[PDB]
């Protein structure tokens, strides 16, 4: 799809069973989405930094949907005010910046 | 152009005379640049929120030119880490996410 910014990219995704909005952020390097339970192991990993660290689970290869394309990649799991779709699974959908 | 997005989507920005590089954020709402002293009169105004207020210096109808295309909007002058080309002056340059 194509899709202009009057206002702010929530889309649908389906990731580990469940349906979720999620925010296409050109700004943002990963993917971090809370409220889930992902399969397989994780690892901690401390994100963020600006006021201090935030602690999350980085589980790998995770799939996700998104208006018919599936993407796989690394998702980090944690506390988030909105669900960010992050450049390393933009990039797994084919999407670029276009003006 | 079309921007992959492999890296950060850095770009140059020629405004107030000045030549700064900059981020297309279509996470962001609003244009924020730091260190530039833009013409006109300006108000005050507190944005983010998140761990705490920030005072910025809100200019409106500001010309941008990124890789060609000129845009006009409102910038938000103040202290920032990276600067931010948010969705407001991204749509003037008819910015869209394609995938």
């Amino acid at each position: 799809p194509q899709i202009t910014l009057w206002k702010r990219p929530l889309v649908s995704i389906k990731v580990g069973g469940q349906i979720k909005e999620a925010l296409l952020d050109t700004g943002a390097d990963d993917t971090v989405l809370e409220e889930i339970n992902l399969p397989g192991k994780w690892k901690p990993k401390m994100i963020g930094g600006i006021g201090g660290f935030i602690k999350v689970r980085q589980y790998d290869q995770i799939l996700i949907e998104i208006c018919g394309k599936k993407a796989i990649g690394t998702v980090l799991v944690g506390p988030t005010p909105v669900n960010i779709i992050g450049r390393n699974m933009l990039t797994q959908l084919g999407c670029t910046l276009n003006f």
